[PDB]
C-alpha cells in the first residue's frame, strides 16, 4: 500500500501534478521496461526506413504505415479498458473490505467471556488466537507474502498461531481441501463449552459470539473465493488484445515519413513520437492500474500490506482480551458534568471552523408570508 | 461542505446559471491559478511566435502547432476521467457515511442503562463519552481539522472526552498500532459491568447494546481503511498524464496562426483561444472535482465539517442519556384520539397538494368487461 | 411524482411516444422558457447578419461561425452529463428509499405492546406518535412542502403530532442542533417504561421494538445527511460549464451562412435551426433531469409527495395500533382445508397465462443417454 | 419470462445467432410495426424524390439530404441509451427481487407454530395465507395480470385468500390508503396470540416469526414504492426524443441521391437504406429494451409470471406448514456414517470433472528455497 | 474456473502478454471457429472480386465496399457491448455469491446441537445433509454438469444426499413446483425437534440456527431466480444484432480494392485484413465474454465447478459437525502468554516488509507550530 492521503488533503494548486513526482507505487516503475521495449520497437523501424530501405521498400513502408494509422481507434480501446479497469478496481476495494478482522470479537469476547482467573485468560486468549490463526490459513492460501512467511504449517505452530497438539488434531482431519475453516469450528466448540461452565453468562452472550464468528468465517471464504474465481480469462485477454492490437497500429502508422514525398498530415520529423509515447504511457498504464490490482496480495507496492495486519490484528486482539479485560478507570463525572450543554474548546488554528452557522436543514431560510402559513 | 440544496429545490429558469455566480467551493476558487498558468503560457507561446520567431522558425512553428493538434484527442481523457471521477465521488459519499454516529448507542442507552441516581448518569454518559473518544481519536487519525483541534493526546484529555486516570490506562497499553479502539473495548468491559450489575436489566439489552458497539466501532474502522488505502496512486498518475497531455497538444495545437499562410482551418486569429479556455476549465475543473474528494477530510471548503460533526455529536449523546433520561410528558390522549380516521391540517400556502389523487397503484384505471372478470 | 406505470405497462407500438404528449413533469414545461431564450439570442444573431452587418462583417463573421462550429463537440458533454445524471438518478432514488416509514413499528408495536384498556391504547399511539412525529421534524427541515405547511413549532403542535407538554420539554432542551431525533429518544424511554410496566411482554420484544426504531431513526438521519451534503458544487458547475460552453459554440457556429459565399457545408439556408433545437432540448433537458432530481423534496411535478406520505403514514400507523389491536376473525378453516393442493380459480381474461409450462429449472430437457447416467 | 438458459449453457459457435431465431420476447415481435413504420416514410420520400419532385425541388431535396445526413450523431444517442436503459435494467431486477416470498417465513412457521390439532393447522394456515393475501392485494395494486385475475375484492375472497369475516374487517376499516399491509397487521396479532396460548413456545421464536413478517412486508411497500414512484418522465421523454430526433436526421439524411449529380459519398443506389435499417433496429431495440422493462408488472412475454407464483407461493406454503409439519423421516444413519471422508460417485458423462486437481488457494506452487523459509 | 490468480500476484514486464499465451479458458479456444467462417467469408468475397468479377462488376463492387465501409461504425458497439458484457460480468458475479455453503450452519451446528452419543452425531449429520440435499435438489435445477452427475432423484438417494424414507415422504408431496425447499422445511421440524429433546440447550441457539437455514435456503431460491430470469431476450438480441452489423459493414467495406483504380484510402492490398481481424477478435471475444458467462452454470473452462463445491461442502461439513464436535484440544498457555506485547517471527525472504513505518493515520506529519496548538 502506498498511501498519499496527507498529500492530497486539499485541493492545492500543485495537486495531483506534485503526485507525478512520486516512485514507489508509480506508473514510471511499473511501465519505464514496457516504454523502454515501446521506444526500441518503433526506432528499430524508424532506423531500417531511414537508412537501410531503398527508395521502392520506402515508398511502401509509407504506404503501410498511412494504411495502419487508420486503425489506431483509441476511442474502442478506451471503452473496454474504463469498462475493465473499473470492474477489476471495484472488486480490489471489495476484496480488501474481505480481509478478516478481529475486532469486533475482541470486542465482543472482551465483554462476554469471563474471569479474571488464568482459565478466564485462556479461554479469552484461545478464542481470539483460533481467529487469528484462520485468518493466517486463508492468508497463507492466498497472499504470495504471508505464505512466504507461513510456507508451512510447521511455521504457523513456531509463530505460535496454531500449537503443537492443535496441529496434531489438524493434520489428524482426513480432509482434501482447505482447512483454513478448522479454527472457526475449534472457536464454536470452546465458546458451547465456555457457555456450558458459565464463563459466558447468558444464551444471547453465545448468540453474539457465534453471530460475530460466522461474519469473520464469512470473510475468510470471501478471500478464498475472490482466489479462486479470477477475473475470467477470456476478458483479461480481450483487454489485453485490444491494447496490443492499438500498440501495432500506432507503431507502424506513427512512424514519421519524408516530409519531401508530400503525405497529407506528414510534414514534420519530429524524430521522436512524443504524443504518441505519452498515449501509450497514459493507456498502458490505465491497463497496468488493473495488472497491479488484479491480485492485490502479492509483493506490488500498492498491494495489501498483509503480514502488517496479521501483526496489528494479532497484537491488539491479545492486548483487548487480556490486558484490558474488566481494567476500567473508575467511574467518575466528566468535566461536562455540570453544564446543561457542552463543546470541546478549538485551538487557535481551527477556531477559524466557529462562526460559520450550525446547519439545521435547506428549509430554515423561506420566510414565508403571514397569510400563508395559517392552516386551512 | 458548500450546502446549496435550498437553491436547487426546484428546477427553474435560472436553475443551475445562478450556482454558477457561487465562490464558496466553486470551480473559480479552485482552478484560477491553474487557468492564469495555462494562459501565461499559451500568451508566452503567442508572443514569442507573433513578435520573436523569424520568418523561417514562423513556418516550423506553424508545422508543429498543426501536427500537435491532430493530438489533441478530448474523448480517451473523458472517458478515463468519467470513470475515475465517478470512482472518487462514490467513494467520498462512502466515506462520509462511514463517520461515526452516536445516535443509534444513545437511543439504546437511554432505554437500557437505567437509574436516576448519579451512578446511572455515571454509565449513560461514560458510555456514550467513550463512543465520542474512539470517534475523536479515529478522526484526529484521518482529518486535518480535528488533528489540529487535538495535535496530542493531552488536548482531548483537556477537552473532556477522555480523563487523566483514562489517558495513564490509555498510554499504559503497549502497542504501536493506532488505539481509536481502546475506547470500544471499554464500553464493552463498562456494559457488562453495568448487566452484572443489574443497570442493565436483561441480556437481550446487553446484546443490543453490544451490536450498536460494533456497528459504531466498525465504522471507525473504515474510517482507518479509507485513510490507509488511497485510490491506487498509479490510477491518479495515469488520469493527470492524460488531462496534462491533452493540456500539452492544446498549448502548442491551438495557437493561432498568421491567417495570410491560409492553413485549413486557421483563417481567423481571435488572439485568445475561448474555446479551449473553456475546455480547460471543464476538464481541469472535471479533475478537480476528483482533487477535493479524493481526501474529504481535509480543509477545502467541501471537505467535511469533522469538527462541527463532533460538537454536535457529544452535546447531542449527552442530552439524551443524561437530560432526557425518564423524562417523559405525561401519557394523554392525543387530537386525534376519538377520531377514527386523521389528517393534520394544511396551510394557505399548501392546501393546492390536496385535491391531487390518493394514489392506490398502477391497475386501477383498467376498467376490465363484465365477461372478462368471471372466474372459469 | 408523475406516475406514469400504467401507460407503460406493455411495450406498444405507440410506446413512449404516446408519452411525448405529456405537460405535467415534462421537458416541455422544464425547458420552454431556456428553448425560447436559447432560440431568441440565435434569431437576434441570424437577423444582424441578414440585415445589420456590411459585406466586411458579414465576412467576419462568417469566419467566426466556421470557428465556433468547431468546437461544438458533443462527445465531452455526453461523458460527464451521462456521469453526472446518473450520479444524481442513484442519489435521488437511494433518497426516496431513505423516507421514514411507521410500517414495520406499527407491526411490532401492534403485536408487542398490549392491553385494550386505554392504558394500552395511550402507549401504542404515543409510541406511532412519536416516530411521526420525528418523520415531520426532520421533513420540514429538508422538504418546502411540508415546511410550509409546518412553519413553526406550534403548526405541529396545532396538528396533533406534538403535545403542549412535549413542547415545552422540547423546547427547554439546550441544543443548537436540530432536534429531529428527540421524539426518538421518547419512544426509547416509554419502550423502556412499558417493558417495565408489563405491557411488553419480553425482553425480546423490547429488544425488536428498539431495533426498529433504530432503522427508523436511521432513515431520518439519512435525511438530514442527504439534505445537508449536497453533490459536491464543483462538479455541479464543472457540468454546467461544459453544457453551456457546447450552446455558445452552437449559438454561434449553427448560423445559416449565405449560400452564396460557397463555404464548405453551408449551401442551404432553412432559416431556423432544427437540428440544433432538437439537440438543445436534448442535452438541456438531459441537465433538466438532475436539476429536478438534485433535490426531491421541492415542489417540482416529480418530487416527492412528502406531505401525503405524512398523512398516509400517520393514518395508517393510528389505524394498525389501535383500530387493529387484538380484532381478529375468528380463527377458520380456509377453502382449501380439504385440499392437499391450491390453486385459485382464473378469470377468462387470465386463464390464458395457464397452460405455460411450470418452469423447473433449465436443465430439465437435456434428456441424456442410458449408458451416460449409470454412476462409476 | 422467456427463459432461455439452457440455450446459452455453454459458449457455443452457434451461441447467440441461435438467439436471433426466436420469437417469443424477441426484439422482431417488439419492433416489426416501428420497422414497417419507418421503411415506409422513408420510401414514401423515396418515391416522392424519384418521381414526383421536379428538377428543382429534386436539387433543393439534395441539399436537404446533405444537410440532415450531418446531424445523425449516433454517438451521444448511445450514450443516452447506455446510461437510461442501464438504469432501467437495474431497476427491474431490483423490483423482481422485491416480490413477496414466502419461504423464511414458511420455515420459520413450520419450525416454531407448534400442534398437530386443528388449531395449530389452523394458525400455522392462517398465518401463511395472511402473508399470501399481503402479497395478493399488493400484487393486484401494481401487475395488471393480477389485476384482470383479482379485479375486485370479491373475487380475492372467492379465491380464497381473504375469508367473509375477513372482509367484513377489511372493508370496515376507514382508510383512504392502499389496504395491503393490514393482513401483516392480523399476521402479528396472530403471532401475539399464538405466543400468548403457547403454540408458539419461546419469545425468541415470536421475534423471529417478526423478523421474517417484516422483511415480507418490507418487499410488499417496495413493491408498492416501484409503482408508484417512475423513472422520472422528463428522463425517459429525453431519451425518446434524443432517438426520435436520429430517426429523423436518418430518415432524410440516408436518402440514396441521384448519383449523375456526382455528390461526394452519393455514387451508389441500392434503393433500400441496408444498414439504416440495421441501425433503426439496434437503437429502437435499445431502447425497445426499457420499453419492456419499465413495469414488469405487464403482459409483455418477457414480464414477470406474478398469477404463477401467487399460485406457486399458495401450494408450497401451504403444503409447507400444513403437510411437512412435523412429519420427518425417522433419524437413520446415512451411507457415510462409517467413512471418516466421504463423496458421492460420478456418472460416465460427469466423471471427466474429477482428475482436476483440487484448488487448495494460488500460494501452494511458489516452491520457496530452503534459506528463505528460515524465521529470522 | 481457469484461476490465473497466481500468475498475476506482480505487475510485471510480462504481465498479461504471458495470459495471452494460455488456452483453457481462451478467446482462441471459444473464437478460433468463428474468426474461420469471417475469414472464409471474407477470402470468398475477395476470391470473387479478384478471379470471377467482370470489369463492370468490380466497378460496382468497389462502389458497394466503399458505401459498406462508412457504416462500419465501431463507437456504438462499443457503447452497447460495454453496458451489457458489464451487466452480465456483475450478474455473473452475483450469481456465484449465491452459491449456497453450509459453513455458517456447520460451525452453528458443531455448537448448538449437542451430544457425544449416536442420537447427537445422527441429528448434526442429518441437519448438515438436509443443507447439503436442498444444494444439490438446485444445483440439479441450474447446473448441466450437476444433472448429468444426478439425472434423476435415485441418483440422489444412491449417492447419499436422501434416504429411501426420505425419498417416499418427498414423492408423496403433491406439488407441481421444483421441490428444492422440503429438505430446509425438514431442518426447521428437525431444530424444533432437537430443541424439544434438549439436543439445543436455548432458544437463542433455535433461533441463531433458523436464522443460518434461512440465509442458506434464499441462497438456493437466488439460483433458482437466476436460472428462471434470463437476461432480457430483447437486449441480446439488440447486443448480437448490432455485433453482427459491423461484422457485416466490415466484411463488405474491408476488402482490399484495386489499386490501379485509386480510391482514396486504397492504394495498399495485403491480401489479409490483419486489423479488420484483430478488431473481429476484440469485438466477438467481447461479446464472447457475456456468452460464457451469461450462464455459468453450464461446462464452459470458466463455468463454475459446481460438482467439486458439492463435494467439498459435503466432506467439510460431516467433518466438521461429527468428526469435530467436541473434539478441542486441551486449553494450554499460547507461545505469548507471558509477553504484554507479541509478533510472529519473519522469514528472510520477508523480513524486508518490517522497516516499512507502521502506518498510523495520514494526519501525524503535519507538525504544527507551538502558538497554534493553544486551546482558545
Ligand atoms: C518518459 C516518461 C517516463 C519516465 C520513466 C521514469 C524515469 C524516472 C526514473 C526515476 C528513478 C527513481 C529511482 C528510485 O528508486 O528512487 C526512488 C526514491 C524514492 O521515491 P518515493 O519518494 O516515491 O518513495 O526517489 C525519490 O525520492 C523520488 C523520486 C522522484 C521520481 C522522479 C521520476 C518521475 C519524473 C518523470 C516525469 C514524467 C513526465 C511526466
Ligand atoms: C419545440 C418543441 C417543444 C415545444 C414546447 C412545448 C409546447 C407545448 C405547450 C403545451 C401547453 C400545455 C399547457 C397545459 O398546462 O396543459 C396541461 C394539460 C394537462 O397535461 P397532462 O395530461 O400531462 O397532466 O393538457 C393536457 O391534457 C395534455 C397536454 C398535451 C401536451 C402537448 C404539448 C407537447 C407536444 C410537443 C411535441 C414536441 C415535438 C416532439
Ligand atoms: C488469429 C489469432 C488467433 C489464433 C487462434 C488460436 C490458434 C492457437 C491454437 C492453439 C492450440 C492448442 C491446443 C491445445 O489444446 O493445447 C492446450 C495445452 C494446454 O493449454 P493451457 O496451459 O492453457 O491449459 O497447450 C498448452 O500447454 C499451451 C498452449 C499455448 C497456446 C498457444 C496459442 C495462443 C497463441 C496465439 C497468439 C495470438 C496472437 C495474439
Ligand atoms: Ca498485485
Ligand atoms: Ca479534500
Ligand atoms: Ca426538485
Ligand atoms: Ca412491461
Ligand atoms: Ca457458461
Ligand atoms: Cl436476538
Amino acid at each position: 500500500t502506498v498511501t498519499y492521503t496527507a498529500r492530497v488533503a486539499n485541493a492545492r494548486f500543485g495537486g495531483f501534478s506534485q503526485l507525478l513526482l512520486l516512485w514507489r507505487g508509480s506508473i514510471y516503475k511499473l511501465l519505464w521496461r514496457e516504454l523502454l521495449c515501446f521506444l526500441g520497437f518503433y526506432m528499430a523501424l524508424s532506423a531500417a526506413y531511414r537508412f537501410v530501405l531503398t527508395e521502392g521498400q520506402k515508398r511502401y513502408f509509407e504506404k503501410l504505415v498511412i494504411y495502419c494509422d487508420q486503425y489506431a481507434s483509441l476511442i474502442p480501446v478506451s471503452f473496454v479498458l474504463g469498462f475493465y479497469v473499473t470492474l477489476v478496481v471495484n472488486r480490489w476495494w471489495s476484496q480488501y473490505l474481505c480481509m478478516p478482522l478481529p475486532d469486533a470479537l475482541m470486542c465482543v469476547v472482551a465483554g462476554t467471556v469471563h474471569g479474571r482467573d488464568d482459565r478466564g485468560r485462556l479461554y479469552r486468549r484461545t478464542l481470539m488466537r483460533y481467529a487469528g490463526l484462520s485468518a493466517v490459513l486463508i492468508l497463507r492460501s492466498v497472499s504470495t507474502a504471508v505464505f512466504k512467511r507461513f510456507p508451512t504449517i510447521d511455521h504457523v505452530v513456531e509463530a505460535g498461531f496454531m500449537t503443537r497438539e492443535e496441529r496434531k488434531k489438524f493434520e489428524n482431519l482426513n480432509s482434501s481441501y482447505n482447512k483454513y475453516w478448522v479454527p472457526c469450528v475449534w472457536f464454536s466448540n470452546l465458546a458451547a463449552q465456555a457457555r456450558r461452565e458459565g464463563r459466558i453468562r447468558d444464551n444471547s452472550a453465545l448468540k453474539l459470539l457465534l453471530e460475530e464468528l460466522n461474519v469473520f468465517r464469512g470473510k475468510c471464504g470471501m478471500l478464498f473465493h475472490y482466489d479462486w474465481i479470477s477475473v475470467p480469462l477470456v476478458y483479461t485477454q480481450v483487454v489485453t488484445i485490444a491494447l496490443y492490437s492499438y500498440f501495432l497500429a500506432c507503431l507502424i502508422g506513427r512512424q514519421f515519413l519524408d516530409p519531401a514525398q508530400g503525405y497529407k498530415d506528414h510534414d514534420l520529423d519530429l524524430c521522436v513520437p512524443i504524443f504518441t509515447l505519452l498515449q501509450f504511457f497514459f493507456y498502458a498504464g490505465w491497463l497496468k492500474v488493473a495488472e497491479q490490482l488484479i491480485n492485490p496480495f502479492g509483493e506490488d507496492d500498492d498491494d495489501f500490506e498483509t503480514n502488517f495486519l496479521i501483526d496489528r490484528n494479532f497484537q491488539v486482539s491479545m492486548l483487548a482480551v487480556d490486558e484490558m479485560y474488566d481494567d476500567l478507570a473508575v467511574l467518575e463525572k466528566d468535566l461536562y458534568w455540570d453544564a446543561a450543554e457542552a463543546r470541546a474548546p478549538y485551538t487557535a488554528a481551527t477556531v477559524f471552523q466557529l462562526r460559520q452557522p450550525s446547519f439545521q436543514g435547506s428549509t430554515f431560510d423561506i420566510t414565508l408570508a403571514k397569510e400563508d402559513m395559517q392552516f386551512q
